[PDB]
């Protein structure tokens, strides 16, 4: 069984007790309003639910004797009992990697990891709730990016001058690695601190995507600005630049923002967050109404050093509908309907 | 990824050490000997089985500093390779959940619990080898109530006067976890120590649930007795009504019992048990040979305090069919045929 | 739910601390290169692909007061991110056992482990990267023998004299573990170490295999040797006969064998390896082009104490095909066509 079997446990010497476990308990009680123009779908859809995106892991470093960069590694699990699907998770399903990491080079990752554009897509740019929007929202054929993805080598820099640092990563897709396709991708991101402030830039290619009958050349564009002030202010704002290629000539542009406001004040951290993808460029001839916003707002308290209560409020307008280059329509983070969701919640890690 | 992705690690500080992993193991050698009339169908069914219920679970308490009650949280996983399935569960298959507990009003629970009507129905009913007849046996429609499940909101009173004791809780029901439904469902139960006895009631009403092509309405009552006793008896009996209603008129009403009786002495332990399902009634008037029964007989043997042996045999007799209101076989526990079945087992608790 | 509820939770003390974790972290990158006469078979199958076989696993040894024999367990996880597969994997899926252990005769065990004639294939034959040929490789109907296999009772002789060693097993076939079959399985195995050498025999017989319309018995046989020298050389030759027997009279036998060559020299160890499967005989008559073959070659670095490094090179030639006794192609695990590969790996044990 497997590429070595288990004569690992055989020959080498068991290092007992190297390892951390670690994990992250999260409930989210939301309840959803949907108003996707058919009431009794509306029912399904909405409603309470409790999203528990709880999740164990286990990770460790080891210096090896006869290796400079240092080994490291990590296991971790998925949702235990995430909204809108069954519960179990199995273990490997978010970040799980091993790596290597020498203070001369910085670090490199091979495994299941986030490419460096969704990092900063995903954090800070889709919080709170922004996600049905800027995330996975969007109209544009292809792949825009990938996400959470498996098969990748990623290698993350040192600080730079103590102001640079740089992430670039390759891998294959997800039909690749499934050995049902030969799709890969490539990206890079960049980060400069200036005083308060941090800039952004990320890029990605997806190619070899076959969708739509058609095979996909996909390019996506990332800058952003990130600052932390004294006082207690936060913000960010982003700006993507989508374009996507098909075999049959056809090309696609779409564009979209991220931004966010927060304010800490002693236990308490107020948050507006706004996020929007404007129309869709296909053939050069704008689709009308092929745009999503999402306004969202949070109030989070410091329960404790290692946890925090919030509640949550959030409205998403979506899309009215895109068709597909085989002449079906193309799904869309917007099929499902326009609709608005409160929550409270609660997160801990230990 | 998720309502807040990982920013939990990155900004919270990890409680490290906090955390207690525990496990069941369990083990049980069952041969089965099926009388389904079908020879090739009786060889299939029965035989010789390993049935692996061994789990692995991970929980916790943390004294939030700007918060009275006292956080508590649950992760287990399910079976690791029961009979009849395959092997591998995932985290989070059992009883897992997020809460709160402060010992003036007992504990409050968010997540995949057991509600208060089955916890009864699983013990002490159901043991030993009583639950495919008392616990998922039956042919009533709809759903006469819900097992573990998830989007559950459920407080366990404390005990008052040492004497009273009260658990209550509301959920979603199995379609509109996956946002394909509107089924709820809300229960109570309570508890009572006379003495050597105790008195139990619990109610479970379920709302919405579609099936057969109509929606259903159910309602299922329950009283109970147990005792233990110094010289070494202990015993419990049972009593169970169901109440099903459809949405095109049809009424549907089924009983059953289930008890008891039991010798420990010094470290061995007797147990008979019995349970039966009496004839479902459809619009007023009784269906012939809708009933189940089931005997069986139990040896267990104190190895440690920490784990038991015991061997078990047990004859399951089913219904002969029924069809429900949409002309086709409803599906019950004796859908598979009658069968008797002897085992062996070991149970560990670290 | 289950054969006792959580009843183990409710009665018996929890023996804290008796628990391990354990893991193995396994990360292989392999580049692979079909050339099946199909291109675009070649270039889905075909490609770079991160295989992580990482995996959790906890197991523990408890003294049973009353009891002399000591009590065993263990749960090991599956591959977290294996190549060609999809990301997490549950708790179970590889060695998974309750069991005894005396000084006196050995161990025995139950549940999920290898048939004692697979764990001489698994090791040492298959090593390295010749699974796909001497593994799971072959054309002969039937079941040869299983894997890692569930409802399983093995019992691990004691090294008698210092020399002799002994393995046996009996359990049930994949079918009967889902009531679905009634297959089953018995094999034994010796092993007896004259100096630097090592003796190595097995059988294994599996029954009522239902597959291509006909039910099957197997009967397969093994022979081996093992060396060890202080030179630095180590070495491994093995050969298999595999007899199947078809309910329809059909006669089908293919032998095979496997070898392979290390020379160990301070850090690092040099191995080449070769196995094949010739031609397959059915009905006395051979049948023309159903062998297989691979060679592999690889560097292996011992990194640390606890872990190594390795790259590894081999090829595949497979079969041009075969019918089954249905009339229709029989899957072999040359199906997919010849490809060579080209990897590199770290494996660790914590
Ligand atoms: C990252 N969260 C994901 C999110 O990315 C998204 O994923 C969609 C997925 O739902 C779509 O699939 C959905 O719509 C299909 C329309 N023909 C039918 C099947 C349905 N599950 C996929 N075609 C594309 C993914 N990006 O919706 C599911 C999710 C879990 O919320
Ligand atoms: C630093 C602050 C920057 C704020 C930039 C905000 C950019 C706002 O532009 C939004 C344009 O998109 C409009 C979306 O239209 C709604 C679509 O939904 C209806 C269906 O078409
Ligand atoms: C314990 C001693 C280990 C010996 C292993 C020897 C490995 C090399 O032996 C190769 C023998 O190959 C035989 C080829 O058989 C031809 C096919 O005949 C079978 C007809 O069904
Ligand atoms: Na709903
Ligand atoms: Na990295
Ligand atoms: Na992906
Ligand atoms: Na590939
Ligand atoms: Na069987
Ligand atoms: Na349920
Ligand atoms: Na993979
Ligand atoms: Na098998």
């Amino acid at each position: 069984d497997g590429a070595n079997s288990d004569a690992a446990k055989e020959y080498l010497t068991k290092d007992s007790f190297s390892y951390e476990v670690y994990g992250i308990i999260a409930m989210q009680a939301a309840y959803r309003d949907y108003d996707s123009g058919d009431a009794k779908q509306d029912d399904n859809l909405g409603g309470m639910q409790l999203n528990n995106e709880s999740r164990i892991g286990f990770r460790g470093k080891k210096q090896f004797a006869n290796f400079e960069p240092t080994f490291i590694w990590q296991i971790e699990g998925g949702y235990v009992d995430p909204s809108f699907g069954g519960e179990g998770a199995g273990l490997g399903e978010r970040d799980t990697f091993v790596g290597f990491e020498s203070a001369s080079w910085g670090q490199v990752r091979l495994g299941r990891v986030l490419t460096p554009m969704y990092e900063l897509v995903d954090w800070p740019a889709s919080n709170p709730g922004l996600g049905d929007v800027y995330d996975w929202g969007g109209a544009i054929g292809g792949a825009k990016y990938q996400d959470r993805q498996s098969n990748t080598i990623r290698w993350d820099s040192p600080m730079y001058a103590d102001k640079f640092s740089i992430d670039a990563a390759v891998g294959a897709g997800d039909k690749a690695g499934l050995g049902a396709g030969d799709d890969y991708w490539g990206g890079i991101a960049a980060h400069y601190k200036l005083g308060p402030l941090q800039l952004d830039a990320a890029y990605e290619g997806n190619r070899n995507i076959e969708a739509e009958g058609q095979t996909w050349e996909n390019n996506t564009y990332l800058v952003g600005v990130q600052g932390w002030f004294e006082n207690g202010i936060s913000f960010f704002a982003q700006y993507k630049y989508m374009e996507a290629d098909a075999s049959n000539g056809v090309n696609e542009k779409q564009d979209a923002m991220s931004a966010g406001l927060m304010y800490t004040t002693g236990d308490w951290q107020y948050k507006l967050g706004y996020a929007a993808n404007f129309d869709l460029e296909r053939d050069g001839k704008t689709l009308s109404n092929t745009s999503d916003d999402v306004v969202s707002a949070q109030i989070m308290y410091f329960v404790d050093p290692s946890a925090v209560l919030y509640a949550r409020a959030r409205m998403n307008d979506f899309n009215e509908g895109l068709d597909g280059l085989d002449d079906a329509a193309r799904w869309t983070s917007g099929t499902n309907g326009d609709y608005n969701e409160y929550s409270v919640g609660v997160e801990y890690y230990f």
